[PDB]
């Protein structure tokens, strides 16, 4: 029902990042294989314990590394995200899909936990936009919507049909300090805290008054493992849980943000692009089931982050 | 507006068969390409006009037949259907998803016409049982179902973001005297109809009273046409239509045989394996956008049917 043994594969992207380091102090520096297509500069993750340059899409490589270290639990995190899956669309599908399909065979043939995350980016239009249920509407018109959709059902497919322990959840946007503000869709929250201890003034990509799920990275770091180590048997979904800790519009945040740095100001901006995509995307999503059936919990509402966000930006050094 | 030059992938399915005969006859021998893996002898499309062998997941050689004929329309037909699919569930993905990717690849590079067939087994347990939306819940237990909802997905995100012509409908349960029966989910409510001619008993593998959506070959044929050269304003939906002719349990059928072969008898001894999926589609579906989008119609009812199926299988001679 614990995790021993952890391979994390696409450790180096936003969650990875700081997901290795947490598991590692958990779990044992010796016991987290962190791995990734390709290695970067410094990188905490890469200069520290274990890690195994991995291509995810290769079955045969993939499957080697679970077995070098006997793993008893694998978090595929490997995929394209929004902003480079749009571009680089057939690329998106071959790495999201056959990355997965390959973990998932393995896990099949390991008897290993597969925990992949799934997004808001699941939801299409018409999803329902206030509290949208666990269960509902999934016609996405991203790349990456459609990856997270079919990956979804695949994951419940290993499952239902070969008993596969495979679980996930259905990120928000994620707000760290960890990694720095990469102009994707959700980023605006993050950039804000930046341009606020560096000027005292953010200009906004994002219209005044929307609103988005959104969670602080050691809230969704403990839901990925809460959830993988939840008692098997009130599972009633798997792929993916709907959770969230808050939603918000840019003007709340600098509310939140001015209650400590009274001199801060928010311009508005307006990139077409990624408006479309908040606007394609629900404002709140309903975390009953998750919170039912594994006991989701949270810890940082607006206020808690605002006030660690700007405490953890100035130990790094902005102001 | 119209198809004058039709590649079709997968000509020798249940589908494929009558379809390439049928649009032979309507647009000339010389302007439909039959295409599929493998041959057979016994098939009437190999032995009367142009037959390419494709495999479809080659995306260069796909290209090659599209090119050779100046193509305007690609009907892609190729895929492992619902119980060979349970058989061998990664030869499903691989063919279903690498084929229908190459297909898109294609229309998207040849501006053509891409008609992709869906299924009933696009539909989960949370699918509503009764009338079930166009815009409603797709969670399915089934490989081809996942193959299909991907495949939905995935085609609505060719036309959404390239513009190309992607349209399909959901297939009910299809009922046919050229294609011999056994094997798939659905085939009860065509060997039926040869045993009720043979002796007349039938042992049914489907409980007393389950409905399931059906339709008689030629009203689905029709559908294809009908969608394939509608105008495209009235649009809303695209990849694919809910389309229907009737609902019906075995019971049914059975009465409906009565009418014309009184003597007839109908044991039960269901499997699971297959109940079991029946159990998981919807009992009937709702045709409407259908209708209001590009004017759906059907012409054979469970009585029309049954007459037309009992003289065909007389003439090929059978008792």
């Amino acid at each position: 029902r614990h995790m021993k043994k952890i391979l994390i594969t696409g450790a180096l992207g936003q969650i990875g990042s700081e997901l290795t380091i947490k598991l590692r102090n958990e779990y044992g520096e010796q016991n987290v294989i962190a791995s990734s297509r390709r290695v970067k500069e410094g990188n905490p993750v890469c200069e520290s314990g274990i890690f195994e340059i991995l291509d995810v899409t290769d079955k045969n490589r993939f499957f080697e590394i679970a077995k070098k270290y006997d793993v008893d639990t694998i978090i595929h995190l490997a995929s394209l995200l929004s902003a480079v899956a749009e571009s680089k669309p057939l690329e998106a599908w071959n790495l999201n899909m056959n990355g997965l399909i390959n973990g998932l065979e393995i896990a099949k043939e390991l008897d290993c936990k597969f925990f992949t995350p799934s997004s808001i980016a699941a939801f299409g239009e018409n999803s329902p936009k206030n509290m949208t249920p666990q269960d509902t509407l999934q016609r996405p018109n991203t790349m990456y919507g459609v990856t997270k959709v079919s990956g979804e059902l695949l994951c419940d497919y290993y499952h239902s049909k070969f008993g596969v322990d495979t679980r996930g959840v259905r990120f928000p946007g994620l707000i760290s300090y960890v990694t720095p503000p990469g102009g994707g869709t959700t980023d605006y929250a993050v950039d804000i805290y930046y341009e606020a201890l560096k000027n005292k003034r953010y200009k906004s990509y994002i219209a005044e008054g929307t609103k988005m799920d959104m969670m602080y990275m050691p809230d969704a770091l403990q839901s990925i493992v809460d959830l993988i180590e939840a008692p098997a048997d009130k599972l009633i979904h798997r792929n993916a849980f709907n959770i969230t800790a808050m939603s918000f519009s840019p003007e709340e945040i600098a509310d939140s943000i001015k209650k400590y740095i009274p001199d801060f100001v928010i311009e508005y901006d307006v990139d077409p692009v990624r408006q479309s995509i908040a606007d394609s995307w629900p404002n709140s999503l309903d975390s009953s089931s998750a919170v039912k059936e594994w006991n989701f919990k949270f810890s940082y509402d607006l206020d808690k982050m605002t006030k660690d966000m700007l405490e953890k930006l100035s130990e790094k050094g902005i102001g």
